[PDB]
This record gives C-alpha cells, structure tokens and sequence, in this order.
C-alpha cells in the first residue's frame, strides 16, 4: 500500500514534471508519493477529460494543471477548492510570495485564488537583423517593414498564428488590452467591447492592426487565403523576416540550425557543435556550446519586445502557461496542497524553465545567472510578465473564443466598424449560458 497523490499534466511535458514529482517524493519522507498522470497533448482533450473525472466524482483525482484560461470554469463549478481550503492554511501566501504578478491574475476568480501559478509564457518579436536594422517598435512599423522589404524582393511575410483558434483569440486580446479595451467587464458578465466611445476605440484599432497585416504587400498566403500554415516554420525557411510567437521558435532554432535545416544558420558547420545532438534527436550542448550557438546566431536571429499598439506604451501581451489546482475529488487534501507546495519551489522552478523549457512564475529565477544564461531574452519576458493581459475570464470562455474567432477569420474580410459590433453581439450570446 502507500498514500499516492494524483498529479494529471499535459503529456507533451510529462518527462519534466515527473522528474520534478520524483524529487518531490525523497522530501516527503514515505508519507505519500506524487505520480504524474500524462493527461492527452491536446489541451482541450485535457479540460474534457478532467471535467469527466470531477462530475463523475473519481475520488483518486488529486492535483491537476490548469490552463490560465480555465481558472474562472473550474472555480464557479466548484470543481478547484480555493486555496483558503488548505487545511495547514500555507496554500494562500506560498502562491502569493514570489510571483510574477501576471501569473497570478490568471489564477484569481471572485477575488479568491483557486489555483498555484506553475509555469508561464508570452509572446516577443523575433526578427532576422542581417534584413532588419532595427526591430519594428510598434505595429505601424511592422507594416511598413515588411512592405519595404517586399519591394526590395526580400521575405516579406509577418509570421503570427492567425488561423481560426485560439491563436487568433490571444493575438486579438493582446492588441485590445494594449489599446486600453477588454472584452468583458471585471466579473465577466458584461461586454465592454463597444459599451463606451473609448473601448469601441480599442476594440477599433485592434481590428485595423489585424486587418492591415493581413492586406499589407507580400503577406503570408495563409492570412490572405485562409491556408494552413506555422509562423515557426515561416521563419525558420526564411519566408518571413518578421515573426512574433512564444519563446519556445528559440530552442527550435538553434535545434533545427544544428541539424541543417535553418539554410540562413548554419551551426550545423560549426566544429564545436559536433556530437551535440544526443541518441534522440535533441540539441544537448554544454554552457560553452549553447554559448556559442547563441553567439552565433545572433548574426541573423534577434529578439525584442511584442510591438506595442500605441507609440509610447509598451504592449500588454497575452500570458499562457499552467496553475496547479486541487481538486474537489481528493480524499486527502493537505497532501495535495503540501504537494503543490513542493512542485513550484525554487528548485523545481529552476528544473522546469532549464530542463524544461518551460518559463518558471518565480521572479526570484529572472536573477539567477544559470537561468539568463540559457533565457538571454529573460530581460524582457521578465517584462511583459508583470505587466501582462489576460484573456476573459468566464465560465464560459470555451464558448466566447469560438465565437470570438468565427467572427475575427478571414482577417482579410473584417471590416473594422461593422466587425466591432459583430464581435461585442456574439460575445453577448456566450454570457448568456
């Protein structure tokens, strides 16, 4: 026999946060083991299957990663115990001490936090500066770059997710947070989309910035006639000079240039670099290694902020990333958030932005040399962490971006005025349910 608390993940990380759960079971002292649960990859296959196991009552569900947009669902269904519900009464002040203030907006609902920030994400622009001089500072001038460089015979397109999805959703949020708007009021029930001159504004200047990317010269085919597509791989082949997405194009840059498949990067030449692709395809390198695969690639591959909307205020950007929450469903509750506890500790923060890749909450890690060793964009993620956007947060946020997104795509096809209110009466439909 022997204690077990669940622990249910995204698979696509499930050799990181088992070996962080692993570390967590020596410092327990045989009490109780954590074991991970590898949930599917698709993260709404994930959300389906939780709520699966917490209306069918699985009293063996203990703790679970939550999407940051999941918070409000699973508080208001009573499906995540607040954090109050801890019966050592640490849960509360652990989540609070020592993180990123934008981690911890995605985990409140009702003023009440629900959830444990974990891990975190944002957007940068990366940009090829061997084409670019200066990276592009707001989107007018991405505008104006990619169209100069379209002229000049050069890749001109704009690399940004913008297929109907949620990609497309957290590109919209980023723009209207940055103008000053929101989609929805502070609880989530009504629609600020278009309630006042100035947030029609807002919600007006986002859908402009959309609508000019995706008709300015020499754009990327899978805006302009709706194609399946993928910004990383437009950048990597040198089809887009431009390119804004999540940290993760960085790792896949160096890997893919190593193994020959960045033709404008060629570390695979590199005679330093030989042998530093391990027995299952993933660049390993040693500190001097990485740092000379980063040395040179900043020939030709460069990082700055996401572009801002106005030309002073730098941008509010979406944050993504996990919340660790207990479940209604646990049998053994101080376990579980002693558990949780022990999963999001400095160490284990430090594991999971190193060995993981994945951004830790911890601001406390954003000075830590190993970490702006292997993070040299750890400067501005640091940034736009703590002065972030979030999405919705509704009950009903599954429904509203499905909404959202039918009417933002074709990018092409948005007419500003007219979509502004398209947009504010779907997503009224959605907050009525």
């Amino acid at each position: 026999q022997g204690l077990v608390v669940s622990f249910y993940t995204p698979a696509t990380d499930g050799a990181t946060f088992t070996a962080i759960a692993q570390r967590c079971n020596q410092q327990f002292g045989g009490r109780f083991t954590i074991a991970q649960v590898s949930l599917p990859r698709s993260p709404n296959e994930q959300r389906l299957q939780l709520a699966r196991r917490l209306t069918g009552n699985d009293r063996t569900l203990d703790v679970m990663a939550l999407d940051v947009v999941w918070t409000a669902e699973f508080a208001e269904a009573g499906w995540a115990l607040p954090l109050s519900d801890d019966p050592a009464g640490l849960a509360e002040n652990d989540a609070v001490a020592d993180t990123l203030p934008g981690p911890l907006a995605t985990a409140g609902w009702n003023h009440k936090l629900y959830a444990a920030p974990v891990t975190t994400n944002t957007q940068l622009l990366w940009y090829r500066p061997d084409l670019v001089n200066s990276p592009p500072t707001d989107w007018n001038a991405m505008i104006a770059e990619a169209a100069r460089l379209h002229a000049a015979g050069e890749p001109s397109w704009i690399a940004v997710q913008a297929n109907q999805g949620e990609g497309l959703v957290v590109w919209f949020n980023t723009l209207l947070v940055s103008a000053g708007g929101s989609v929805l009021s502070e609880d989530g029930r009504h629609v600020t989309l278009t309630d006042t001159p100035a947030h029609r504004a807002a919600t007006v200047s986002a859908l402009q910035i959309l609508k000019s990317v995706a008709t300015t010269p020499g754009a990327d085919p899978s805006i302009t006639r709706t194609e399946e597509g993928s910004a990383r791989l437009a950048f990597e082949q040198g089809k887009a000079a431009l390119e804004v997405n999540w940290p993760f194009v960085f790792a896949s840059m160096l890997e893919n240039a190593v193994k020959g498949g960045v033709p404008f990067l060629p570390l695979n030449r590199i005679p330093q670099l030989a042998g530093s692709i391990n027995d299952i395809g993933t660049f390993t390198p040693s500190d001097e290694q990485f740092r000379i695969a980063y040395d040179a690639s900043q020939q030709v591959f460069g990082f700055a902020p996401y572009p801002a909307v106005a030309p002073g205020q730098p941008a509010k950007v979406t944050i993504g990333g996990l919340n660790l929450a207990v479940a209604k469903t646990t049998r053994h509750r101080a376990e579980a958030f002693e558990a949780v506890r022990c999963l999001r500790d400095q160490h284990n923060q430090r594991y999971v932005s190193l060995e993981g890749g994945l951004p830790a909450v911890r601001a406390s890690l954003y000075s830590d040399p190993q970490f702006q060793a292997k993070y040299p964009m750890h400067a501005i993620i640091r940034q736009q962490l703590t002065d972030a956007a979030v999405r919705p947060a509704t009950p009903v946020y599954q429904a509203l971006s499905i909404r959202l997104a039918a009417v933002l795509s074709p990018i092409t096809e948005i007419d500003p005025e007219s979509t502004a209110d398209e947009l504010a009466a779907q997503a009224q439909k959605a907050i009525d349910g």
